[PDB]
């Protein structure tokens, strides 16, 4: 019986609208939910959904050094493999095994629809619209560290514009652009600026190309039984189109606009 940590995060995994009458796996839904069901399906096992502990993703603390999030739980043997929204950077390969990308994305713009600007060099020209980054994260630093000239034309702006354009927390972000009437763009991963580009409150669109390109995976501990088959089973599912699938099912057959 495979002990599967993920976590909350929409539209990947969510509470049902009756989850406290439902018991056990079926409390749950999302895209992650489902590709679940299809990793234990093509790969022959039983799981249990546990939803990460603390919370987190997964990082080295400070001081600990030790790792935390879902990454922990797996290089301390408390799950036995993770399936969610799970950034394969080398940090993590270190220590724990990715399945190759189940979903691609990318630093892209979020504008309050009907907003002028359409790209990064529509904005990086501009001076009239603010634009920020979340406080803290691969956005941020992306840009700190981009030795493009559009790029490193933005960082300077942001680097030291006044108020401050970053923000601290994720939804926080969102909430400058829309009320901001217009004078606010935010840069965020290319899935959650989709997502929220198809929720209620309809006015905020994902708009230009994505400014790099990442991708999720599904992560098992450094010596996993599970690993094999797992990649294997993410690359079928992509070539059966179950991943487009479902990235259009929670996208857009949920959506809201
Ligand atoms: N990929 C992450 C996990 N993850 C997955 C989906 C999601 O919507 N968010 C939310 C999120 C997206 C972009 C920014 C930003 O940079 O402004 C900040 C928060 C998330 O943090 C993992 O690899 O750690």
């Amino acid at each position: 019986t495979v002990v599967v940590t993920t976590i909350l995060e929409s539209p990947y995994v969510m509470m049902k609208k009756n989850h406290e009458m439902l018991e056990g796996n079926e409390r749950y839904e999302g895209y992650c939910v489902d590709l679940a069901a299809e990793i234990a399906k093509h790969c022959g096992f039983k799981y249990k959904l546990t939803i990460v502990g603390d919370g987190k993703y997964g990082a080295r603390d400070a001081d600990t050094k030790i790792w935390n999030g879902m990454v922990g739980e797996l290089v301390y043997g408390k799950a036995d493999i993770a399936i969610a929204p799970l950034t394969i950077t080398l940090v993590r390969e270190e220590v724990i095994d990715f399945s190759k990308p189940f979903m691609s994305l990318g630093i892209s713009i979020m504008i309050k629809k009907g907003t002028p600007i359409e790209s990064a060099e529509d904005l990086s020209k501009q001076t009239e619209i603010a634009y920020g980054t979340l406080d803290s994260g691969s956005t941020k630093e992306f840009f700190r560290r981009s030795k493009i000239a559009v790029f490193d034309k933005m960082w300077t702006y942001m680097r030291s514009a006044e108020p401050s354009v970053f923000v601290r927390t994720t939804a926080e972000g969102v909430a400058r652009v829309r009320k901001s009437k217009g004078k606010y763009a935010y840069l965020l991963e290319s899935t959650m600026n989709e997502y929220i580009e198809q929720r209620k409150p309809c006015d905020t669109m994902k708009v230009g190309g994505n400014l790099d390109s990442k991708g999720y995976g599904i992560a098992t501990p450094k010596g996993s039984s599970l690993g094999n088959a797992v990649n294997l089973a993410v690359l079928k599912l992509n070539e059966q189109g179950l991943l487009d699938k479902l990235k259009n099912k929670w996208w857009y057959d949920k959506g809201e606009c």
